[PDB]
């Protein structure tokens, strides 16, 4: 469990979504390192240009490279081959919501994340599908909590989206993990992220992300 | 133990080799008391980019025949109601990856399959179709492993050639159980195969029928 997330780690993420009516796929691939939490990932989007800006799907896009101090080492649930599965409802206040499923396994020594998301009841010339979201992601706490019924996790944050006009965008985060596998459980804490999105060069369109992810609490 | 009696089976393929793309889709029935398969497969997509004696192996090792005395190695019905996954390589020639899940829905045995085939150069006896339409009989070896909480196999098949030559696959199989339930791992032993391939005059489709026979020692 733990022991796969010594040294760098490969990762795939492929991205099957549907908002509105509008459908698009985005792949990703990159190295991880669980022992300084840090992400290095490029996101292609095959389907062309998107109809969602790219702040939107970052939480949906590898909890498990968060690094937990060794005195927190023992409620690493994500750490704890056969993976798990993510599933996430995001509330945009003032707009439409995302429900996602995501399966996080071991394929190989490559760690890959595929999700199915679909998209509801977002606004035209709305903060979302308008893409007047700011290319940039702020710092979040993520927290976290047991759920024993489902053996499983269950997480609870609001992400802060920067708008154009000074304006701030909040997507609400309801987050439930449970394990594909047989046989970890966490006390109370949370998860404190910071983000930096850049392009490269590609035609395509595209995100670079780079991400410091810690445990505390 | 679900086995007593006469059981349904069926087999869906999707399968793609060299970017040979193919579905197959197979139904039958098996007894483990006996140890015998009865089915028939059907291509559904059109004709075969492949011969279907290389399909066999990954075409429920369930149904295999326990003797009284073996009853205790018997992973597959543990685990019922597995997943199989298995590496084949064909001597001088390309390589198969295969993903399976064993499961039973409703009273039915089902077998689903996930095949990609890649490397097996043109020319060559399988994408040739030089292989005879024919089926040996082989020793499938298994021996458990506890860190996957399964078993694992290893045999070697014998395709036979139209000019008499012979082709070698090398199979390297692991099975792990989906439920939680054990599922006990067996000590080392054997299963003893032997196939017969047919055809049927009425089908005007392409098809495979095999009257399968497997039974286990140690």
């Amino acid at each position: 469990g733990e022991e796969l997330f010594t040294g760098v780690v490969p990762i795939l993420i492929e991205l099957d979504g549907d908002v509105n009516g509008h459908k698009f796929f985005v792949r990703g691939e990159g190295e991880g390192d669980a022992t300084i939490g840090k992400l290095s990932l490029k996101f292609i989007a095959t389907t062309g240009k998107l109809p969602v800006p790219w702040p939107t799907l970052v939480t949906t896009l590898v909890q498990a490279f968060s690094r937990y101090p060794d005195h927190m080492k023992r409620h690493d649930f994500f750490k704890s081959p056969e993976g798990y599965v993510q599933e996430r409802t995001i509330y945009f206040k003032d707009d439409g919501t995302y429900k996602t499923r995501a399966e996080v396994k071991f394929e190989g020594d490559t760690l890959v994340n595929r999700i199915e998301l679909k998209g509801i009841d977002f606004k035209e010339d709305g903060n979302i599908l308008g893409h007047k979201l700011e290319y940039n992601f702020n710092s979040h706490k993520v927290y976290i909590t047991a759920d024993k019924q489902n053996n499983g996790i269950k997480a609870n944050f609001t992400i802060r989206h920067n708008v154009e006009d000074g304006s701030v965008q909040l997507a609400d985060h309801y987050q439930q993990n449970t394990p594909i596998g047989c046989g970890d459980l966490p006390d109370d804490h949370y998860l404190s992220t910071q983000t930096i999105l850049s392009k490269d060069n590609e035609k395509r369109d595209h995100m670079v992300l780079l991400e410091y992810v810690t445990a505390a609490g």
